[PDB]
């Protein structure tokens, strides 16, 4: 207990609904926030016909005093959120999780997401915009209207050839597979999305390649 830490006060200032269930949120904090792409945060919302507990949501973008998080539908708070939430509304934060650090990974990346676990690598991308490392990128969403973020991503690819981009619809081409896929020798591998889609791929990717480096952070939706 040898620091005093108080939390980040904050204020809401924009919303976008991306799609039909997915909302992202910009924050101003009152003083600069430590995070790293990939990390996620503890926010509490104060607003009238909210619940003020705290949810983790993944870190999507930001530095400084400005901080952004994508919120995709699953229950009621999310679905307050994507409804309800206001700018103007007063928010806290109390610091940076998480050991899925993008910026420590070896040279070579390769990047799954399924769904809204797309966040952390938003947040990558959006504060490195000139990429540095070598980034194979598979995001999976359940039909075009799952997807988000689709204009940055390609805006992505055609700053960064060393960006390569692959969008997979679950719900055409069947859950994402990495039996019949191999992997750069001395790559990290990074995943975000549902736990079961986390725990299957990891299987598949042990096994085909169980010299690989496999960080993940698994969520319910
Ligand atoms: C590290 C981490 C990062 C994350 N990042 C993000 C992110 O960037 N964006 C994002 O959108 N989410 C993210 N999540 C998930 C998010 O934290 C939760 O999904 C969210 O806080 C749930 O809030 P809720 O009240 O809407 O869900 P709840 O209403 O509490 O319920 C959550 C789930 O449980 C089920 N459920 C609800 N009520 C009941 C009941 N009575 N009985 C049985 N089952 C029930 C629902 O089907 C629902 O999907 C992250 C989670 C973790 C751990
Ligand atoms: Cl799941």
């Amino acid at each position: 207990g040898s620091k005093i830490s108080f939390p980040y006060l904050g204020k809401i200032t924009h919303l976008k609904r991306l799609n039909h269930d997915t909302r992202e949120i910009q924050i101003h904090l009152s003083r600069p926030f430590n995070y790293q792409s990939g990390q996620f945060a503890f926010l509490k919302i104060f607003q009238e016909g909210f619940e003020s507990a705290p949810h983790p949501f993944s870190i999507s973008g930001g530095h400084g005093q400005t901080l952004y998080f994508t919120v995709k539908t699953s229950g009621d708070h999310t679905k307050n959120i994507y409804d309800n939430l206001q700018a103007g509304s007063k928010v806290t934060l109390d610091r940076a999780y998480g050991h899925m650090i993008i910026e420590e990974g070896r040279e070579n990346q390769v990047w799954i997401a399924g769904g809204i676990g797309i966040t952390p690598f938003i947040s990558y991308i959006r504060e490195h915009p000139i990429l540095d490392k070598q980034v194979h990128f598979y995001y999976s969403f359940r039909g075009d209207e799952n997807a988000v973020y689709l204009d940055l991503l390609r805006n992505y690819a055609q700053k960064n050839p060393n960006f390569e981009l692959h969008l997979i619809d679950s719900t055409k081409d069947g859950y994402l597979n990495f039996e019949q896929k191999e992997v750069p020798e001395h790559a990290t591998v990074y995943m975000c999305g549902p736990i079961s889609m986390m725990k299957a791929l990891a299987k598949q990717i042990k096994k085909q390649n169980p010299k690989t480096e496999l960080i993940y952070e698994g969520f319910k939706f």
